[PDB]
């Protein structure tokens, strides 16, 4: 996250810290066995972090629980990133408290000009890498379709929307992937891409979520 702030230990509890032997994206605990996350994210040996604030120490209120499978959409197309999502089963059930609890998806799409929150452990730095301890928070507006377009002439499909600031400075960015945009108490977007990051005219590129609802309830619904 780019010009962002400190969340807060535990205050964004649907955040959960994809890790390899090391943070590689973000994702949302939508129910205590199932996480929703990008899935240019996909990979073998999975560990899923939950409750986690400072991703290099042991704090208390951690869980670490094994991805069982990981399901990408079976869209899912690598060259121009439509349908990124992807659903990881949990080998054993989270326990739900104050500190981990799941987000709810969205029953509809959110309109231009809502206000989100992005999280995540991604790079700070819009020129050069700088990775941080402690979850990041960014509050940001979800943009008209029109603009989104004219960033991103004929790259932008209807799994798309842009949130964000045209003037730069503010913007999710590598390390971030996966990771949740929540509008209103539900899940509406998955950090997904953009061109560098915090950069003007380029705003960040978001995995709409309320076009899969329905995929996401039957395809957990059988397995
Ligand atoms: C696909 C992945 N990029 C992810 C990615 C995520 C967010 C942003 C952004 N500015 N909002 C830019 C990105 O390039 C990667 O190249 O690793
Ligand atoms: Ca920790
Ligand atoms: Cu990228």
């Amino acid at each position: 996250i780019v010009g962002g702030y400190t969340c807060g230990a535990n205050t964004v509890p649907y955040q959960v810290s994809l890790n390899s032997g090391y943070h590689f994206c973000g994702g949302s605990l939508i129910n205590s066995q199932w996480v929703v996350s990008a899935a240019h994210c996909y990979k073998s040996g999975i560990q899923v972090r939950l409750g986690e604030d400072n991703i290099n120490v042991v704090e208390g209120n951690e869980q670490f629980i094994s991805a069982s499978k990981s399901i990408v959409h079976p869209s899912y197309n690598s060259n121009t990133l439509n349908n990124d999502i992807m659903l990881i089963k949990l080998k054993s059930a989270a326990s739900l408290n104050s500190r981990v609890a799941s987000i709810s998806l969205p029953t509809s799409c959110a309109s231009a000009g809502t206000q989100c929150l992005i999280s995540g452990w991604g790079n700070t730095k819009s020129s050069g890498t700088s990775y941080p301890d402690v979850l990041k928070c960014l509050k940001a507006p979800i943009l008209s379709d029109s603009s989104c377009k004219s960033a991103y002439p004929g790259q932008i499909t209807s799994n798309m929307f842009c949130a964000g600031y045209l003037e730069g400075g503010k913007d999710s960015c590598q390390g971030d992937s996966g990771g949740p945009v929540v509008c209103s108490g539900k899940l509406q977007g998955i950090v997904s891409w953009g061109s560098g990051c915090a950069q003007k005219n380029k705003p960040g590129v978001y995995t709409k979520v309320c076009n899969y609802v329905s995929w996401i309830k039957q395809t957990i619904a059988s397995n």
